[PDB]
Parts: structure tokens; sequence; C-alpha cells
């Protein structure tokens, strides 16, 4: 569920760690 510090698709905020993804479109989970 995307790695430490990775990037993310967007539409997926099930983002397990480190927090939670931003922005919700794309970026980096922090």
């Amino acid at each position: 569920c995307i790695a430490h510090y990775g990037k993310c698709d967007g539409i997926i905020n099930q983002c397990c760690d480190p927090w939670l993804c931003t922005p919700p479109i794309i970026g980096f989970c922090l």
C-alpha cells in the first residue's frame, strides 16, 4: 500500500504509512 514516502495514484487514498497521501491527486505520502 504505497511504500514509505512513495508516490500515490490519487484515487486511492488508502495510504498505510507514513500517514496520508497528499495531495489526493498526485504526490508523495507523508
